[PDB]
């Protein structure tokens, strides 16, 4: 119809749209409609109920009432606390994603977890030796491990000046957080003093406020997101670039299809491996089918890509389109942006909807709770019950459409270096001569109010074509995966002097950089180019965006982009928009305080225009042309 | 007049709201009419803006529509999630407070806090063995202390399993809590969790959440406020008892009222110390001045009343009262419960506001920012700032309109085992015998929605009258103070046995136990009843009541208690009624967990029917006959 066409742009999304129609199966889109009109102050982020005077709402009555809160906060501190608190959910949610990468890296040192190890130990000893272990290129890998562990805790406890990793930014950047009181200090230490500030009657200051999400958001980004990225590259070895498929095409009817979801590759890696055990793959050919396919959802499903070329099956509004295929035989989650609706979904069909962290509790799922001393066990009992579920699908109700679309993936800031040579030199060089003009990131989600990938693809497209590299993380990765971006083939969607540079070192225009919490290494990318050139990551040629995001998590990423020095798009506002000072903060206050700001713009073309036109400011200001 | 009665019991404050009505001032009275009626959405719970495919509204309709949120959420997940922010919001303003005092305790350790010590050695050498410091007896004591600073840093760590205090709870408790998983592990690492599980696709099942709510709180009880109370005695000295005076009228017209406003005495007793200083008096006696009289208000007040007898001018609701005697010449605020009204209110008069905290910004304050190693210097000009004010009062709009009422202060749980000989068996005697029924912690605020403390009056009168005593902290100590209750002669209305029991230790039916942190001597009290009986907690003659509670803190105190195994009253419901489901864990289902629960009930009289009732049948656990 009409209405579904308007939903997606993808053909896929169409097709089990109409299905899901068909078979009477209500979708995120459904909900999103039945939600709007939205509470206008909910939205304008001018009610709080954050004590039981409460809950007040800010409004401008003829009258003069209701200016204020039964306490006494306006508009601009209630404001400014409700999106203090919405950062600080996204902060630690990548927090307690790092802390799950230590605990497991500390099991691996202490041979208490049974089918992890380390597998790049060359990295773990240069990481090792960066932070600072003693002899960490000689001594043996599981004590330099312990020595590490320890370290990354040292960052989730509160007697640290500055988080480790921190380091890598550049003095001036260092010195410009330790004036303005935004030095992460401690990665769990900055979300609880938020949680503190925005009590009634504790930090009512919007400006103050403002700040603090800036400490805290810094927190993840060289914190818990970047404790995240470099543990997982040394438990499951660092990306390099390799060929894999996207689409809802990556199902098989003919094999026992698990798709794995949530963020944390702990579970999905053990997951991968249980299904190519020998006496599992015998049980699923015992069952009828040909093979065990694993495909991926949403960051999870990126973290698989990245290290195993797993395909990825969709991002986030596809997955509750990836269970009406009716080919989905089990789904396999832990934690983050795992809509309810899909065990409600699941039940209509034959599928296991199975939870494996004591944090992602869903009512009516099969709960096979996963930790390092048990994973290799729980994840061959997990599989065995999806190949079992499989003995029971309806062939009449199984739809997968189209083909799957070729990519690559894998680009880790190693992996780049090592196409460059093991410098930046030819990078910079391409930089400094305008074939390449700048780089953006674009990140983070989709969101029902925006025809699904719409503004993520024309976005791409836009700046490629304007020989601005894209890096791409997180659900925009399936996004350019299915517009044919992410391979060395695309140089010719790109501008002549992008297509250039790519096709000389023989890589896409759109590099895959991984999944949200590797978002930490455009930062780590970032901070090298500007060590090397002696300036800040302020006068880079770079800029951020999300054009499509929706969770917490994309705006403390946001945030933390921005306090670090990077023109930061959004496709939609944050509920700020009830106090026009903090709005005016956001957007414009920032650009003088830490050298870049937030942008709101849901026309991807003018919201390329932006990003454009704030690399060619800073180009002029290093000297450059174009 | 009817309107003015009906806000207040107390003759000061109704002195004060005819001033503040006559001269234009709003209270929070009158903000509290400007928000009635309250959103029906946000008072039940049903509303959720943890993300932007929201905000999402829950409704109850036959037709089923708005019935989930946007990623299929129902109203189960939402209040439950809402509920356990809230939660998380109240430990963290606990946790900080303890975290404050750990890094004021470093400071003196190193020999750089210039002005503080360690004021009770005794009690720092026997904590510090308590907890495992080696030689604790004979070291040197600032040794003992960096060695105890380090104890209690790591419970602000990620690396325990259980929190270091913890052990003090009885074996039973800590097997349950570990079985629940229940058991608090790190302060910030509980309240970053509950941030990480309450964000979009986390944790989607309201016991699981409701669960981890326990956790959260606990590691405040157990964790952020037991470190902030025992370090606060080896700080500043352990409390004994002392008489003092409370209500407006420990203003004086002839001196400089210095009001201490907040919670943390680091910044009030610097300020009490530099008041005493020679050249500062001097200064306020040329200024025209008979005295510097500083007055407490809220925890910091309490704080210096247990520890200094210093009188304390009110609680919460008072707080905008006390300006409008036209007496305060400066309020000295560090954080929490300050309603940003006091700036404005402040700008009517003379009066200087000062802030001392970078976490408890207010624009429009005079910032004097106060940390240990400038402390000495800054809290002497803040006394300077006050006596500038002082000559600048207008003696025409003072109206101090009470004299102050005399009280008994200091029962720390140290000062309560030397009234009983040492041990605590006179107690327990006491109690076995039915002299007193049990006991019961009356604790928490005011709210504008209960006639000024109409309830924790009534609530204390109704106990001791059945035999039950009671223990006194937070804003309800003002409330027992003004009404009488706090000095040994009341046990004259107490019933006959606690009568009898009071009059041989010469102590009053009502013993205050300090400010909101102090609430951690409760649970240290309640676990060594039970380690020495050999039961648990929950078979304890023992409640807790905040008849008048609204801020998250007063939430984690009742929810700590509760998991701890303390029947627990609240006079007005949390925004939970959306939920029938969360409703019923609250106020029964927890019974079976935890072996305690909540009970809501405005009617203090029945509100004692209910205390009573759990205290009768804890008796008839424990097998007593008397
Ligand atoms: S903190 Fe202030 S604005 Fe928020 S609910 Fe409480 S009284 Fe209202
Ligand atoms: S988390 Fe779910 S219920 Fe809450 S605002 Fe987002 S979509 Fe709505
Ligand atoms: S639902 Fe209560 S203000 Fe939006
Ligand atoms: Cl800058
Ligand atoms: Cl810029
Ligand atoms: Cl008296
Ligand atoms: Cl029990
Ligand atoms: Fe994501
Ligand atoms: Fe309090
Ligand atoms: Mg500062
Ligand atoms: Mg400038
Ligand atoms: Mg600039």
């Amino acid at each position: 119809s009409k209405t579904i066409r308007s939903r997606s742009i993808w053909d896929d999304a169409h097709a089990m749209l109409e299905k899901a129609k068909a078979e009477g199966i209500s979708t995120v889109w459904d909900r999103a409609a039945e939600q709007t009109p939205a509470c206008k102050f909910c939205e304008l982020g001018t009610t709080c109920r954050n004590c039981i005077m409460g809950p007040c709402r800010i409004a401008n009555r003829k009258d003069g009432k209701m200016r204020l809160g039964v306490c006494g906060a306006d508009a601009d501190v209630i404001v400014a606390r409700n999106f203090g608190r919405f950062i600080a959910g996204g902060a630690a949610g990548h927090s307690d994603h790092g802390r799950d990468l230590i605990e497991t890296l500390e099991a691996v040192a202490e041979g208490k977890a049974p089918g992890y190890t380390i597998r790049d130990v060359a990295k773990l000893r240069r990481i090792a030796a960066e932070l600072g272990v003693a002899d960490a290129a000689t001594r043996p890998a599981h004590d330099v491990a312990a020595d590490l562990v320890t370290i990354c805790y040292n960052d989730f406890g509160s007697r640290r000046n500055a988080l480790a990793f921190l380091a890598r930014a550049p003095q001036v950047r260092r010195d410009l957080w330790q004036r303005l009181g935004m030095t992460p200090r401690g990665v769990d230490r900055e979300i609880a003093e938020m949680m503190h500030r925005t009590h009634m009657g504790c930090d009512n200051d919007h400006t103050s406020l403002l700040v603090h999400a800036a400490r805290t958001a810094l927190a993840d980004g060289w914190g818990g997101s970047m404790i995240g990225t470099e543990l997982s590259d040394i438990l499951f070895g660092t990306p390099r670039p390799r060929q894999s498929t996207v689409n809802l095409g990556v199902l098989r009817k003919d094999a026992v299809n698990i798709l794995v979801h949530g963020h944390n590759p702990v579970v999905s890696e053990m997951i991968l491996a249980a299904t190519r055990e020998p006496a599992v793959r015998q049980a699923a050919q015992d069952a009828g089918a040909a093979d065990i396919n694993v495909a991926g959802l949403c960051c999870t499903g990126n973290e698989l890509l990245m290290r195993q070329g797993i395909p990825m099956a969709g991002n986030h509004l596809m997955t509750e389109l990836a269970i009406v295929t009716g080919a989905a035989d089990a789904i396999v989650a832990d934690y983050q942006c795992i809509m309810p609706s899909l065990v409600q979904i699941a039940a209509c069909y034959h599928t296991r909807f199975v939870t494996t962290s004591p944090k992602g509790r869903f009512t009516g799922a099969t709960h096979v709770e996963v930790h390092p001393h048990n994973a290799q066990e729980r994840c061959r009992e997990i599989v065995m019950l999806a190949i079992d579920a499989y003995t029971r699908r309806d062939p009449a109700r199984v739809d997968i459409p189209s083909q799957p679309v070729s990519i690559m993936s894998g680009f880790s800031n190693e992996a780049i270096l090592e196409a460059l040579g093991g410098t930046p030199k030819p990078l910079i060089d391409a930089v400094v001569a305008g074939q390449i003009r700048g780089f953006v990131g674009i990140v983070g989600c989709n969101n029902p109010k925006i025809r699904q990938d719409s503004a993520n693809v024309t976005l791409t497209r836009e700046l490629i074509r304007r020989d601005i590299m894209v890096l791409a993380t997180g659900c925009v990765t399936t996004a350019a995966g299915k517009a044919g971006l992410l391979v060395p083939e695309a140089a010719s969607k790109a501008g002549e002097g992008l297509a250039a540079v790519c096709r000389s070192l023989g890589v896409p225009p759109v590099l895959h950089m991984g999944s949200c919490v590797d978002n930490s290494r455009i930062l780590q990318l970032c901070a090298l180019l500007a060590t090397t050139l002696g300036v800040d990551i302020s006068d880079l040629p770079v800029g951020a965006s999300s054009p499509e995001w929706y969770s917490e998590k994309a705006a403390a990423i946001a945030m933390y982009a921005v306090a670090s020095g990077i023109p930061t798009h959004l496709g939609l506002p944050p509920n700020i928009l009830g106090s026009e000072n903090v709005t005016a903060m956001a957007l414009h206050g920032l650009q003088d305080v830490v050298g870049a700001a937030f942008m709101v713009e849901p026309d991807p073309v003018k919201a390329a225009d932006m990003l454009e036109a704030h690399i060619v400011a800073r180009r002029a200001r290093l000297g450059l042309t174009s």
